[PDB]
């Protein structure tokens, strides 16, 4: 159908936008400390303390899959990546400081990306 297709092509620019917010965000952790999976190999417990693992890699294969529907589903998967390094890491580490700073930082990016998905529609 036309509607189907009409759909699709709101889903592709949906993606286009959450591509530049996600390389925007990502420019926030220059050390890249979120940048990939935690290893289980270097890390074997992790998964007794996390249990939804997050990071930018494995969000940028949902998105190019285009695997956010809206906003609130990318959001949600960035907020993962911060709270989780934010519970296995304490507050001293640079870990924890490097979360801190990322959604700080990233409020900004997110606060902007709403209004352009609302605006746009």
């Amino acid at each position: 159908s036309m509607e189907q297709v009409a759909m699709e092509l709101r889903l592709t620019e949906l993606t286009r936008l959450l591509r530049s917010v996600l390389d925007q965000l990502q420019d926030k952790d220059p050390a890249r400390i979120f940048a990939q999976p935690v290893s289980l190999k270097e890390v074997p417990d992790y998964l007794d303390h996390i249990k939804h693992p997050m990071d930018f890699a494995t969000m940028r294969k949902r998105l190019e899959a285009q695997g956010y529907k809206n906003l609130h589903e990318f959001e949600e998967d960035f907020d993962l990546i911060i709270d989780n390094c934010m519970k296995y890491n304490a507050r001293d580490t640079v870990f924890y400081r490097a979360a801190v700073r990322l959604r700080d930082q990233g409020g900004v990016v997110l606060r902007q990306a709403r209004r352009e998905v609302d605006s746009i529609g």
